[PDB]
C-alpha cells in the first residue's frame, strides 16, 4: 500500500520560516551512511529581513581517529517552489568538518513543540531513498507529551523510517 517514493512524501503545509526560528533540541535521529553528528545536538534557526533562512548547529562528532570533538556547524537555506523544501549549504567553523549541500525538508511541525526533518542524499532507481537522515526536534529539552509522540510516530511511518530512529543524549558535552 503506502508509497515509499520520496516524491510522494507529504511536507508541512504553508511552512512559516519566521515561526520556525529559534532553538531546537534534537531528540531522536535516523543516521545516514558515513560520518554524522552523534549526540548533544542543538540547532538554532534564523531568518533575516529578506526572508533568508540560516541555522547554526552544535553536536559531538567522533573523529575517525577516536577523538571526540564538538562541531560548530553553519547552514544557509535556499527556497524552492515548495515552502517546506529547501536546499542546504553547510560547513563547519573548523576546516576538518564536513561540507556539502543537502536537501532539507520540514515534514511536520507545530512550531511550538516538535518538528520532523528529512533528507534523502541518494535516490534509488525506483524513486525510494537509498541514503537518508531524519531528525526529530523538540522545543523543550525535556521532550514531548504522549500526545505528540503519537503524531511523531505517525510521520516516521509515512517516511518509511519507522523503527529506525535512536534517542539522542544531551549531557553537556558541547556545553549543555
Ligand atoms: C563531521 C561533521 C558532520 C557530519 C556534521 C554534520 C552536520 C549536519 C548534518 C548538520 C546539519 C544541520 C545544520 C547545519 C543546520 C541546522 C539543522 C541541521 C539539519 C541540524
Amino acid at each position: 500500500e503506502r508509497d515509499c517514493r520520496v516524491s510522494s512524501f507529504r511536507v508541512k503545509e504553508n511552512f512559516d520560516k519566521a515561526r520556525f526560528a529559534g532553538t531546537w533540541y534534537a531528540m531522536a535521529k535516523k543516521d545516514p551512511e558515513g560520518l554524522f553528528l552523534q549526540d548533544n545536538i542543538v540547532a538554532e534557526f534564523s531568518v533575516d529581513e529578506n526572508g533568508h533562512m540560516s541555522a547554526t548547529a552544535k553536536g559531538r562528532v567522533r573523529l575517525l581517529n577516536n577523538w571526540d570533538v564538538c562541531a560548530d556547524m553553519v547552514g544557509t537555506f535556499t527556497d524552492t517552489e515548495d515552502p517546506a523544501k529547501f536546499k542546504m549549504k553547510y560547513w563547519g567553523v573548523a576546516s576538518f568538518l564536513q561540507k556539502g549541500n543537502d536537501d532539507h525538508w520540514i515534514i511536520d511541525t507545530d512550531y511550538e513543540t516538535f518538528a520532523v526533518q528529512y533528507s534523502c542524499r541518494l535516490l534509488n532507481l525506483d524513486g525510494t531513498c537509498a541514503d537518508s537522515y531524519s531528525f526529530v526536534f523538540a522545543r523543550d529539552p525535556s521532550g514531548f507529551s504522549p500526545e505528540v509522540q503519537k503524531i511523531v510516530r505517525q510521520r516516521q511511518e509515512e517516511l518509511c523510517l519507522a523503527r529506525q530512529y535512536r534517542l539522542i543524549p544531551h549531557n553537556g558535552y558541547c556545553d549543555g
